[PDB]
């Protein structure tokens, strides 16, 4: 796949249409986040803002086939504010931590994703990535040799094994990822 970062500020109408309807048939039809809904798929919430950044991923058609959302812990965020009890310690709010969202792949698939949201978060002054991963996810992180580690003790939210999870961008990291050591 190839990946696409958005960081400009307001999505432009279509790719903010096009996302919602991606994270739509992730999270509410395979994940089952949520009931159905009527009219336009489209899967958002308080998180999604003007200041919000995105991480499409697209296939050799041009469609949508992975998604990241990236947030400073200095504003609101994810963990911080619904499920600051997953965690070992109090939320942090530093310019050094970015949370990382809505992560989704549709293997070598994440690798790509992740590569990019890491690299963005990194140019963004960021030192670590924290959030909320299935811990099927975290082996993927595992996996790809990424310095992953946990925030916080694993649980099963409404039948789903999750965790908080920490993603030093350091060395290892970079180079798991093929990006840049200097990003270090
Ligand atoms: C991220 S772990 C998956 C759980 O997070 C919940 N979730 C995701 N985003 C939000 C949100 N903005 N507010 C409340 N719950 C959320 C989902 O509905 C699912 O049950
Ligand atoms: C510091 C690690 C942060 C990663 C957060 C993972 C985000 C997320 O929404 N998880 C998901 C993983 C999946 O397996 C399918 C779609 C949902």
């Amino acid at each position: 796949m190839q990946t696409f970062v958005h960081e400009a500020g307001r999505l432009p109408a279509h790719i903010a249409a096009e996302l919602g309807s991606y994270r739509y048939r992730v999270f509410v039809e395979q994940l089952g986040w949520q009931l159905p809904s009527e009219d336009e798929k489209m899967e958002r919430d308080q998180y999604d803002r003007d200041d919000t950044v995105y991480v499409l991923g697209r296939d050799a058609n041009g469609e949508i086939c992975g998604c990241a959302r990236l947030l400073p812990t200095t504003r609101p965020y994810l963990l911080q504010e619904v499920f600051p009890h997953l965690l070992a310690d109090e939320a942090p709010r530093s310019a050094h931590v970015w949370e990382l969202s809505r992560f989704a792949a549709t293997a070598w698939s994440v690798r790509p994703m992740l590569a990019a949201a890491v690299e963005c978060a990194a140019r963004r002054g960021a030192r670590q990535l924290i959030g909320v991963t299935f811990c099927s996810m975290e082996r993927m992180f595992r996996r790809i040799g990424v310095h992953a580690h946990r925030a916080g003790a694993p649980v099963s939210i409404d039948g789903r094994m999750v965790v908080a999870c920490w993603i030093d961008i350091d060395a290892q990291t970079l180079a798991a990822l093929d990006l840049d050591p200097a990003l270090c």
